[PDB]
DNA sequence: GAGGATGACGATG
DNA sequence: CGCGCATCGTCATCCTC
DNA sequence: GAGGATGACGATG
DNA sequence: CGCGCATCGTCATCCTC
């Protein structure tokens, strides 16, 4: 038996015929993986091993429409390759002997998405044929995530925690050469043959040992066990949190050569990791409202003062480098474009400037130009909102061995609620609308003043239509429509997230030329739009128009978008995921944290100015001794210098200690060691002490006011400029 | 009349009905362009202007199969939008009044490809309806290529030569801010509205003024007038060459606001530019065998010593930056992967190392992994082949204001013939096979020695089959096939450029399951390949096998690839395009140029060592005067120093002049100004003079020998290592 | 058989 | 994750007459 | 009417 | 130059019963 449908199958010469139950199918993610397996099969052979590449994220068959399952080419391909039959139940040897292959070995990069791909496969097979899992039908081939070699002494690590542990355990680091393998494409064909040489260390057969697996699998992919996953993940986050505090290491898989892994083990030990990571990359943080990647871009932009405009692609490059971002430059540029966008319904306050074409309301930012043709920059408001001073309090992460972005940035206003937040993870989702900046300021000012905050209603920059609140967390958005004549009507605005094109297609054209079931509603329509505004003109029949009116134009022309924010799930500064029942809830938490961090900033300010005036004190003494002739140790032997210093009592350069030593002293008279200079210097030290005095006068809740004032003045400027430009 | 097929058409509200002959269609390259036009149409209106985006390189309808013309969705879309009918001839007002639009305005980036897109359109309309061109049916909207602004004083330039001329003409440069617009996506919507404001400066209607245009157009796109283009372009290259020598400027279009342009003007002034550029980017240079982009990557790699491996994507980044490469990072990475490839039939000598998966013989380098997962580096042989010393003689280009790669690199062996060369341009093509490196060396050694070169036969690294020469420039390549049994046969090797997959599909599977017309030839086949080698095993009928043998296995199993190199068109060091009738021809030209450049290198060596020993001479005098007490001007007033120096006669630091001043003198005694140091120094100067003496002993044709010897030793090493690794 | 359609090859849209 | 369209010149086939 | 299919939204393969 | 597949959780419709 030979398959002749799909050319991408390098079937096992023996598979299909006799002994087929002893042939395995390597399923690989991507084509290159397939090729790597092939490079590997030069060792084990081509009779008992076939190779086939998976496209990407396999379908979730557990809860998918029969149509979707059928239309799905890949699943069909797999069935065709293995000789599976949905209807047939494989509980018997005859059923087994039917299959063209004996086992299926899945190989994916030692990356969490990989765990996800494995999962989806297991879910597939499980949903479609419970019995097979028991039979030891599925196998996993694993390749090291990291390699450390030194002097022809190679050490391979298949877990990041395992490697971290090796580093924690063993000294003399910085001696070994370390290289990361973030994708099967990274390891050479040699390395591949080598892998396949040590087969036992890379082969992990999946063992069904009890019913827990059936539950565990369903826990992972059943579309009715969301809450189960919410708990399942909250547990994870919690155990993790507790492990962190205690300073305990976390347990890792694949530590040594382990023969088999239970489906339950896989799910709860490996798959859950992915899920949490998905969450971490999908759902933003209440503090900055930014997802890691966005935060990496922003951090990057901050890292370079970069006053001149920069080519997006280039910036993306530098970001990939500086921000130690590992998920490619495409997503990154996309992220940058997202950050820079400022069309109606997108961002109320864009941090990055769109110097060129970054997509319009026509196509929902999709119509944007090539990253290599467009330029960006930080907007003036950007650093105002993220004070240059605050980042002394931010905890910066050193993952990948390199200093990168913090865990969150501390904005003077809650950014989450001004640019909203949209995310899809595992067991969780996020939807937060935009809110007017002024109102935010006001409520922060109001709350700071010592008064309860005013209720806030979703606001979208440059949006003309109206937003009503039918209920708590339930709103309805309506675009503007005017009745010109009994023969003509005018659509001035559309609801948010309604794109001119999408509308033209989905709503108008169908009304223009009615479908088999219903007749046309309109006779013709003209459109005089722009990139920034919309304007349809629809001609109808006086009757049909009358009926439309009687029913409601906003309802007829689907100019009313309703949305309920019952999902507002965000990350706590501690890193835990909380779901916010109100906007004000968030606003409160933010206010609190921000205030505190103003406190800390103050402390930091006290630190600097103190180290300064103190350095000026130790500087001050030397001049007095020399001027006052109470100490003449100039040019005296260097040891005598130190000795006298330690005995004189005065401390060493304060600033170095503060950041965490005789340089200030070392500095020679240099034709400036006059008393009068002391007269100049005294002003400098006294000025430090005084600045501090004014600083002490300022309360944490008071500097905030300044920050806000500055922001607003700039803001007003910006808006003016923009409005004029529009004109 | 309204179009309801394609949603991407933003038809002109008036177009289709009455006055339609006054509505124009903006055809834009890319979607973003469309969007930009839209941003622009907020000024001119939506009644008389429709917008539709072109996919890319429009079809050449002049010589295309009816099937291709029909199947072609875009052309059909255009016809559907405008209301054209192939059969109908539009010579009459009634024919005109039929069309949904009056005029068609094409807008593309002020880039040569743009000129190409315009061309293809004109060709389309011309081929399909000669009459229309006369009617002033087609219009072009043009946007500045570069903008220079300073103090709210904007100046826009629509030609690169025009800008260059502005720079040549007007002083105080480096005062103005300059920004390049390499794509319509670069200019904002504001800038768009502004463009459309000054309509007359951007609108250029195409004027048919005589029959020359009909010839000129056909000259551009007729698939039977290749030679005509060869001449047409040789003229260009020549006029250009003459203009260059004389130091005359070149004439540019769009200089000022010019109302209309003749099709002949367009073709011969604008389109030809593109064609030559296509040639320049398509066809390599005989000297290095590298195309610009490749040369930019290589130059980049050379620019950074870069001993540690670098992530392809990253390298690509740095290349885009340093090499001032403007055509994106995709093509660039692809280029890098190409350079680094080393599978059978690819590169005999890969300059870059494939640290990871860069594609195999399975899929012709196509199966390669993601640029972000793979790493590269310069191979050890790489700089040996491009001596670090030679690049002092190379002319480096400063285009885009930044120092970039040279025009060619000077290899110790002709690289063109070792890695071959493949290109497709306009009016020209290029095909050069690979040749064995040793043989190259030998023939260079042989030619250098003073003897005529041995004939050379195409050689492909690690290729096992055989290459025969049926005639001059005509070869046939045969893979290895052995007859195991009367029931089994073995395919050991395939011809070059025959990929395991492509073969499996195109040749074997059809033989396995015969088509409606013919029956199967084989009963079954097994495959035990690797990434580096191929091995099929085919089972047949004794009869069918016998017949196959009687006919010839190599012929039956299409294991014989024939190829004729009658096209070997390359760029001369002067930059002109020459077609080489033999390989040896090339080899000769190369040898000559290389030798000469060894000469020059020698001269450069004389320059350096001379400036050195001379600097040591002027250094030497000072010590003698001080030691000899014939000059005691130490610490003497600085002017007296200079005065005495100029009067003493001895020259200033030679090295600075050589590159194209009292620093060597300035350097203080510093506790080393002893005579004995003079004793040490004298050895240093004498050593310079002696090194030179040995250098003079060496002839240009003699150092080459050294270079070659070094290369070979490394080469042998490399090959050994590789072979062992393979083992 | 001859003659016209075809397709890979590579840097581009 | 995957896929396809196009130009432009050779050159070797494959297919229809 | 209700109930199950559907699809956008966004960072990923 | 263009296009599409998939996961994962809400949430508002659209469609079939
Ligand atoms: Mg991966
Ligand atoms: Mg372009
Ligand atoms: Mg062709
Ligand atoms: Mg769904």
């Amino acid at each position: 038996n030979r398959i002749k449908g799909i050319p991408k199958l390098d079937d096992a010469n023996d598979a299909g015929g006799r002994n087929s139950t002893e042939c395995t199918l390597i399923l690989t993610e991507g084509d290159s993986a397939k090729t790597l397996a092939v490079s590997g099969l030069g060792v084990v052979g081509r009779d008992k091993y076939g190779v086939f590449p998976l496209r990407g994220k396999i379908l979730n068959v557990r809860e998918a429409s029969h149509k979707q399952i059928m239309e799905n080419a890949e699943i069909n391909n797999i069935i065709k390759i293995v000789g599976l039959q949905y209807k047939k139940n494989y509980e018997d040897e005859d059923s087994l002997k039917t299959l063209r292959y004996g086992k299926i070995m899945i190989m994916t990069d030692q990356d969490q998405d990989g765990s996800h791909i494995k999962g989806l496969l297991i879910n597939f097979i499980h949903h479609n044929w419970p019995s097979l899992l028991r039979h030891r039908f599925l196998e996993e081939f694993i390749t090291p995530i990291v390699k450390v070699s030194k002097n022809k002494q190679e050490m391979a690590f298949y877990s990041l925690p395992e490697f971290e542990e090796w580093k924690s355990s063993t000294p003399n680091h910085k001696k070994w050469k370390v290289k990361y393998y973030k994708g099967l494409g990274t390891s050479t064909s040699k390395e591949a043959k080598e892998y396949f040489a040590d087969m036992k260390r890379h082969r992990i057969q999946f063992k069904y040992s009890g019913p827990e697996d059936d539950a565990a699998i369903s826990l992972a992919f059943s579309k009715k066990q969301i809450d189960d996953r919410k708990e399942w993940l909250t547990n994870f986050m919690e155990d993790r949190r507790q492990r962190k505090l205690l300073g305990l290491p976390e347990d890792y898989l694949y530590g040594q050569t382990t023969t088999y892994l239970t489906y339950n083990d896989f799910i709860n030990k490996e798959l859950i990791l992915f899920s949490n990571s998905d969450n971490e990359r999908s759902i933003p943080s209440m503090v900055d409202g930014l997802k890691p990647g966005q935060r990496k871009v922003l951090f990057t932009c901050f890292k370079r003062n970069d006053k001149r405009e920069v080519k997006v692609a280039q910036l993306a490059g530098s970001v990939a480098e500086m921000s130690s971002y590992h998920h490619g430059e495409m997503s990154l540029m996309m992220t940058i474009i997202n950050l820079a966008q400022n069309f109606v319904g997108s961002n109320n306050l864009n941090l990055l400037q769109p110097i060129g074409q970054f997509g319009t309301r026509l196509h929902g930012g999709k119509d944007s130009a090539s990253p290599r043709y467009i330029f960006t920059m930080l907007s003036s408001l950007a650093r105002l909102l993220f004070p240059p001073k605050d980042d002394h309090t931010l905890k910066f992460l050193y993952d990948d061995n390199q200093r990168v972005e913090p865990e969150w940035y501390i904005p003077i206003i809650p950014m989450v609620l001004i640019n909203g937040a949209e995310g899809i993870g595992t067991g969780w989702s996020c939807k937060i609308p935009n809110f007017d900046v002024r109102e935010i300021v006001n409520n922060i000012r109001r709350l700071m003043d010592g008064e309860e905050p005013l209720p806030m209603l979703p606001s979208y920059k440059n949006f003309k239509g109206t937003i009503e609140e039918l209920a708590p967390n339930q709103y309805v958005i309506s675009g503007e429509v005017a009745i010109l004549n009994s023969t003509t009507i005018e659509i001035s605005e559309l609801p948010v997230r309604t794109w001119t094109q999408t509308y033209k297609e989905q709503v108008l054209e169908p009304m223009l030329n009615g479908t088999e079931k219903t007749p046309p509603l309109i006779t013709d329509y003209r459109e005089y739009h722009t990139d920034t505004t919309v304007k349809f003109v629809v001609k109808m029949t006086e009757e049909k128009l009358a009926e439309a009116e009687r029913v409601g134009l906003h309802k007829v022309f689907k100019l009313q978008t309703s949305l309920t924010c019952n999902s507002m799930v965000l990350f706590d500064h501690v890193g835990c995921l909380k779901k916010y029942d109100t906007v004000l809830d968030i606003l409160r938490d933010f206010f609190e944290l921000r205030l505190k961090y103003y406190g800390l900033r103050k402390e930091w300010l006290l630190g600097m100015l103190g180290a300064e005036s103190a350095k000026l004190n130790n500087q001050a003494r030397f001049i007095l001794e020399k001027i006052d002739g109470k100490i003449i140790i100039e040019n005296k032997p260097k040891k005598e210098l130190i000795k006298v210093l330690i005995q004189r009592g005065y401390d060493s350069d304060p600033v170095k200690a503060w950041k965490e030593t005789f340089n200030y002293l070392l500095d020679m008279p240099l034709w400036y060691l006059t008393k009068e200079k002391k007269d100049e210097l005294c002003r400098l030290r006294n000025e430090k002490e005084q600045e501090l005095d004014t600083l002490k006068r300022k309360s944490p809740s008071d500097l905030w006011k300044e920050d806000l004032a500055t922001f607003i003045e700039e803001l007003e400027a910006v808006e003016a400029k923009e409005k004029q430009d529009e004109q």
